[PDB]
């Protein structure tokens, strides 16, 4: 096969891939670079990534990069052969490296040499562990030998291998970026046939990933397979005549971009349970009213990250974040995404149901992992929704998960975040009081920004922005409903415009421009979720 | 390699290193010192330290210290070789020592000979255990043989090895001191090239560690590696032309001190979860008002530790400590650090969220470990913040962690501390009543010092101290806001001066001197967190 694993295969790993390649090649082409400054390159390296992220693929490309002799050793077969000859085999590879040195010691998907740090007492497991530690020991500075590895679990590997002088440098490659997803799906398109250069399809492939925040590379490379198999069904019967494929019609059946759109289903993506990063596309234009908060909230979040220097000339402490509180449906979930979306900085999404929900929850650490993933990805703004559920007051809930896993965990995490650090915490919840008052302590959350319900005058703006996609009638006027009622939120009016469609649809089977009457009947169909009684609740709850 | 492991490599271990060296060398150069007085030096010794603290390194230096024949035996490879030949190998080393005696029996990172005290029943594990106990047994008084070892877990080693006559003396080296951190980072600078003697950089290196309380030595030695790798990236492309390094530009690329500042990130320090020691730099000048409390609190803490003798001439019992209670934001967290910071005595920091939070919390022992780390490090003052969370009243919380791990544990710990002992307990919490009244029993906490909210007259001082770093306007006067409102704490005014910057920034894009109006608009932006209603709460809560 003239075509072999090369860089162009990998995609979206450019920063990580670049660093790994640089370490190997700079050390590999010649030691003189590291030989002169700093220690020789660390022999062992661990590539920690979610499964099916391409780690296995990375090593081959690395091997082709400097031309060093390729070797690949796998945990599944490391101990494959019968016990007592396993150890001999492990030693043999190390012996093998010097002959072709400079060479690359290559093994992947290794849970076998270190099945568990302290849990497994098996001798076959133990013997290999020992030899490995020693081979690491048997490795010498002169040798152009590089050791590599990947694993599903970061800490699943032995802790001891962690001390430096063995596995000193580790780089973990995560899910590919939205633009990175294209590279993966783009390359496989080469074999994939579309009939034309189809830069639009390329642009189509661009959006193909955008249909979801992202997935694992492996599954993505499998997604393209779905289209082939699936799309092949339509043209498959015509060939049932005989076994040999007719040359009359040969490769004139091409997978249509719609095939993928039909292929995305049934492929059961989202095999990754790891913390994810997502950037929403919402824009302030989608935000009606609230000119004051947006203008101030923006300068609050944007200033520290975008203009840190000008913020230091004053000297006041930078903000660790702020919390949002108001009537349900004021758009908290929508606002945060806006500021986060507007800012280039990476975004992170946290859900109160999901935090208990996302993992076993036996350990609420996921949250402690959030900042770690957030800190590394900084500058970024972390978002926590329904922080109350996540951090209910301590007395109310008799559970380990509520207090032990998170509320206690939460105070510690906030201190860790730093102003220089590009991390920022934006909370939103229905009832501020429900959450532990401990979070309102000075320095944990600087200010509490209340979101007032949409004003009738603001209603005039809130309505157009949402119905812009909706076809409207020439006679129907939006401001009418605004002047009618002062009690409706944005969330209720959300469904309000929603129900209007049903009303307009109910009269006429085929869709037509909505009518003012279509709002009135629906206007009384859903009453305001916010009365003058609750407004006082927050007005008083604004102090605590 | 002419350069080999020597004392100068180690740093910050001077007391511990000195003691170990003395034990080996005094015994090693000649027995006559110990031979005449006291028993011969204990053959076995265990060096207990957090991982990556340099323990491994210590043995080599010790070996070079008296010139005794070096031998190093490691747990990873102790049992490395196939079972049934492992035991023979262990015996062989002991046999080996006499030939070159005086010699040093040297093995490190040993969990293998004693994988677990009672948990592991493996024969290979057991056989070695037995031989080890016996070799300890086979060791004889005449022999100039010294046995050493390190482990992550102190009690992880077998309990039996603990009885004297085997492993009698143990010294554990912890995290290096702030000044000690310099030694580590300083020595590696030798290979590290800066272009000049750069005593400033040395002073720069001085502060390099001060950016954080501290870390593990190993990681620190790795930190310098980050700069090399990271800093090498800027000058790395220019060499892409060919593999051989051009002699035209040779070592004219030097790591800049800013590189480290850029290197500190991404290095994921703080791999140590052990109890830590930190000394804050706060000074009373940073403390506005409260002339009475500081003057009295100082004489309360300082007197016993600094002037114990003059305190004994009276004869009254010394103080085990005292508790602080007052409105949130009165500066409790700030005051304690001040007195602790002012005093040379080492400081310890305890957080209520963190204590549940810091470890699994299944065992609240960490706290019992606190004093142990505190007692050994005395004279020092232990600090517990939000003692309520840590020690809520027993009836309110239905949890094992709250009562079993700590409140019950707490009473026992206090008795252990002694007046001669330089340990002192300074508590602070929002609500004294919330904590178990059991802590107010006589002798546990002598007095309860209430911190009154900042007085308007004191406000005049509180404001300047905080804004000293802030550029101010010639017309703007500080006392104005003081005479306006009697209800603001220090913590709220904290943000108050904070929000002022935003106000001043909001008008003018580039930062300029603040204006009186900038305070007024913000003055009403945040109302006092303490009204005349809460003051009565503490006024009455002052009795219990
Ligand atoms: N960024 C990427 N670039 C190219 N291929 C990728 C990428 N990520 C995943 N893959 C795909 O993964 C498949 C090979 O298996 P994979 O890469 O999953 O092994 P690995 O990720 O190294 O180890 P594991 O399979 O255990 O995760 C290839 O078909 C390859 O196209
Ligand atoms: N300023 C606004 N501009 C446009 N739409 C808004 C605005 N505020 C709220 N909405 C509407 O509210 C709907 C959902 O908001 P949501 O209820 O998620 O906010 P929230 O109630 O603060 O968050 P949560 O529901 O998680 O408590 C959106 O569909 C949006 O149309
Ligand atoms: N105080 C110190 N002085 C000099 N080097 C140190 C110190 N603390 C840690 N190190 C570094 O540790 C590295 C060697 O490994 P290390 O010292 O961590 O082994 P160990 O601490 O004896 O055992 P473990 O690695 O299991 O903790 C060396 O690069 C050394 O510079
Ligand atoms: N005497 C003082 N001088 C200067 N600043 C003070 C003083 N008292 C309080 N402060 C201000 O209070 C802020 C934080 O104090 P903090 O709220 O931590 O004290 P506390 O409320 O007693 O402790 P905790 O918040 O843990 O209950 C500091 O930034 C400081 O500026």
């Amino acid at each position: 096969e003239v075509s072999r694993i090369s860089y162009e295969d990998i995609g979206g790993l450019s920063e990580q891939l670049g660093k790994i390649r640089e370490m190997i090649e700079l050390p590999l082409k010649h030691p003189e670079l590291f030989e002169r400054l700093g220690i020789t390159p660390p022999k062992g390296v661990i590539l920690y990534g979610p499964p099916g992220t391409g780690k296995t693929l990375i090593a081959r490309a690395v091997a082709n990069e400097s031309g060093a002799n390729f070797l690949s050793i796998n945990g599944p077969e490391i101990m494959s052969k019968y016990y007592g000859q396993s150890e001999q085999k492990l030693r043999e590879i190390f012996s093998k490296a010097e002959e072709t040195a400079p060479s690359i010691i290559f093994i992947d998907e290794i849970d076998s040499i270190a099945p568990k740090r302290e849990e497994v007492q098996g001798e076959v497991e133990r013997r290999v562990v020992a030899q490995l530690l020693t081979l690491m020991d048997g490795m010498k500075e002169r040798g152009h030998v590089i050791v590599i590895g990947a694993t599903n679990r970061i800490d699943a590997i032995d802790p001891a291998l962690r001390r430096p002088g063995r596995f000193d440098r580790e780089i973990e490659i995560g899910v590919p970026d939205r633009n990175g997803r294209k590279e993966i799906l783009m390359i496989h398109t080469r074999n994939m046939p579309l009939g034309m250069s189809e830069e639009e399809k390329n642009k189509f492939l661009e959006e193909m990933a955008d249909y979801t925040y992202g997935f694992v590379g492996a599954d993505l490379a499998a997604l393209v397979r779905e289209s082939a198999m699936n799309a092949l069904r339509r043209y498959l019967p015509e060939i049932d005549l005989d076994k040999p494929i007719p040359t009359e019609i040969l490769e004139k059946m091409v997978v249509t971009e719609d095939d993928f759109k039909n292929a995305l289903k049934s492929i059961e993506p989202s095999s990754l349970r790891e913390v994810m990063v997502e950037v929403p596309n919402v824009h302030w234009d989608d935000i009606g009213g609230l000119e004051d908060v947006k203008r101030e909230i923006k300068e609050t979040v944007e200033l520290p990250l975008l203009k840190p220097d000008v913020f230091k000339r004053l000297g006041i402490r930078p903000s660790k974040g702020f919390l949002l509180y108001g009537p349900p449906g004021v758009g908290k979930t929508l606002l945060a995404k806006a500021v986060a979306t507007e800012s280039n900085a990476n975004f992170i999404s946290i859900k109160g149901p999901e935090v208990l929900s996302k993992w076993v929850g036996e350990s609420e650490k996921a949250i402690r992992e959030i900042f770690k993933k957030a800190k590394q990805v900084a500058p970024a703004i972390v978002f926590l929704d329904e922080i109350d559920s996540i951090a209910p007051r301590r007395g109310t809930t008799s559970d380990s998960g509520v207090t032990e896993r998170i509320v206690n965990q939460l105070l510690t995490s906030l201190d860790g975040i730093e102003v220089m650090n590009g991390v920022v915490v934006i909370g939103a919840t229905n009832r501020p009081d429900i959450m532990d008052p401990a979070l309102l302590r000075a320095g944990r959350f600087d200010k509490l920004i209340y979101i007032p319900p949409p004003d009738k005058e603001a209603r005039l703006s809130i309505l157009k922005v949402h119905t812009k996609n909706m076809p409207l009638a020439p006679d129907v006027d939006l401001n009418d409903i605004a002047q009618r009622t002062e009690g409706y939120v944005g969330a209720d009016l959300e469904n309000l415009c929603r129900e209007a469609g049903m009303n307009a649809y109910r009269e006429n089977p085929d869709a037509t421009s909505v009518s003012q009457k279509n709002f009135l009947d629906a206007l009384k169909t859903i009453r305001p979720s916010v009365d003058e009684e609750v407004i006082k609740f927050y007005r008083t709850l604004s102090e605590t």
